[PDB]
């Protein structure tokens, strides 16, 4: 059962620009307020040679405030749960694929995550670590072949002001039948609360609220 | 000077799938409430053989409610005014280019518009007229090389429920120096209020509100 | 009837970055050797403020050497003839749409052409005129919904060596039924033979040879 | 040293549509004739629930016939060797990322490969196994930030004739300084010679020839 306070555990294995890494995270959140925080620790591949920000949005749409009038694809899916797949296409040709298989055991969400990144330019903001944060965003959610897709126009703020664009397309797949939502939106804001020098340690917060637009 | 009630006049010349057309419109709006309505009349190329909806978002971001804390690129640009260029990339490979050069004379906005569409599949929703409306959207606005870009994940609702995606990228260019806004959003909803059988006559409404996200 | 020497006449009307222009061309070619040359003259909008090279590949696949074993979509279509539509998507977000409606009258191909370009960055190679030529290419031709598509990975050579990529997708539509070709290729090389300082006058050559690959 | 007959060993680990798998291959080739063959055996994740063809072009551009006038980026890189990264963007939104780190030991090329695929539609040709083969192709090779990129318009032939497009962008990175080639092409043909019912066993051939175009 999904309570008002829930715990998060995760392990991400991945490779960006040939660099292998493993990251583990523990935290907690409030599913009905659409908030969560976690602490993340690089287990292998430190120091990461790329912008930590490309990972952060991979680190669960259960953590979203859903109003009564929009069916909540994520909450309805448990105890069985759900998985997602995502591509991230950056404007200079960097591409990431990502996935998360989310299970519930007691009061804790377990997150098995793969992340893979290719074709980032050597002098781009990713490989030179010139990103500051992701701007807030609005994810456009709709049903396509019986599952939920979310598309997002994401943007990283860069050093010197200036933006670097990435398009997300995520497919969310419930492991049981649930009532499918009509087209709707989820506003997102995501923030690195703290970190140490090489991002070996990172405290990371998210707020998500689902809505119907104007 | 931009007053609380302003008038709209326009002429669009274009070609979609080889089909030439001319459309003229007259209407009015409230720039500070971010609302406008117009009546449109096909002058040449009737009956249009494609979904009228691909044109509608081409039929002025002056008509947007801007809160005090976000510089209003569009209003600041007058009396001199501004122009925009847009590409629309549809998910089945249909591409449109569009432009509007906007002038102010008295209480009336004049809009000189070109629209061009290519590579729509013969059995796609556009050429078969299977679109119902554009979902509301949120445009992500940011400065790039000293002018304003807006990117949007747009979606047409189709007959049978089901969606058809299009990505908009618009470059907005003021004809004088204005104070540039930080990254921000504009929510949009657009609606065909009425039309006759072949869309020779169309009454078209828009609401736009600029904001800073979560 | 399509003879071994044929003549070319054309008029292109278009707008790039807001700049309106008209170009007319006359030349000639050898349809069965897959060669053609033309002289082009800017009629309106001189001096063009963008790289002339973005137009050149818009200035007829009749001019292609087709071996016996691949049906020749272009030649088979006359006397009735054919039209095409093209999008050109550049790697920095510049997009062009283009079209040509091709008629035969006597020994002369008439070409009615529209060209429209948007969202070229102010300091990009297009607006700064930093292009040198298009590399040769290979167009991948295939049938899709009963008409012929060609896709191409095009690249402009830039000043300083260095390349600027553009993807072409063209839909070719015969005005009668013809025997449809299986997947095949057309190699292309295109060359500005001469021009005057502001490209008001341009001599332009093309060679095209269709083939079946390795 | 790269001799006229060379051996191939490889291991691919990957996940497509959530399905984990491991494949190992052994074979051999002629680097200067640009030919190679290998036998592949699914070690984990049998039976694969997706079209084996999406993997095949991931299963070394050392195996390419390079004429004297084009510097051979791949051969020049050994004994040190090289790695590549690739994205594959399919026309219905399926995306794969891939990589290969290639080492030389004695007469044998070792290939450490990761493959990851997301967002393939449930009724698309990939998940329904409706692919027949990759058409031959031509890869456009050019230098970008001091390393070699190859772009390709790939197409799978489908059951019922009909094609399914994928764009490849690969970054090839030599592990020492080599003489960089000018823009050039590599023609490719790739063929499943034999396989058993569930593609647990696959015999796979490639021919690659580098050239300068028309």
């Amino acid at each position: 059962v999904i309570k008002s306070d829930m715990k998060i555990k995760l392990r991400m294995e991945g490779t960006v620009n040939g660099h292998k890494f493993v990251i583990e995270g523990e935290g907690e959140g409030k599913p009905y307020e659409g908030t969560q925080t976690m602490n993340l620790k690089v287990k292998e591949g430190a120091p990461l040679p790329f912008a930590y920000d490309i990972l952060t949005t991979v680190f669960n749409r259960v953590f979203a405030k859903y109003p009564k009038h929009i069916p909540d694809y994520f909450k309805q899916s448990f105890p069985e749960g759900y998985s997602w797949e995502r591509s991230m296409t950056f404007e200079d040709g960097g591409i990431c694929t990502a996935r998360n298989d989310i299970t519930l055991e007691g009061d804790c969400f377990f997150n098995e995550i793969r992340f893979d990144g290719v074709n980032f330019p050597p002098n781009g903001p990713v490989m030179q670590k010139k990103t500051l944060k992701w701007e807030p965003s609005t994810e456009k959610m709709y049903v396509r072949d019986g599952v939920l897709t979310g598309d997002i126009n994401m943007a990283l703020l860069l050093e010197g002001g200036g933006h670097y664009r990435c398009d997300f397309k995520t497919t969310y797949k419930a492991k049981k039948g649930v009532q499918l939502p009509d087209y709707h939106f989820v506003d997102h804001c995501i923030e690195i609360l703290s970190h140490d020098k090489d991002y070996n340690n990172v405290k990371l917060y998210e707020h998500a609220v689902a809505h119907s637009g104007l």
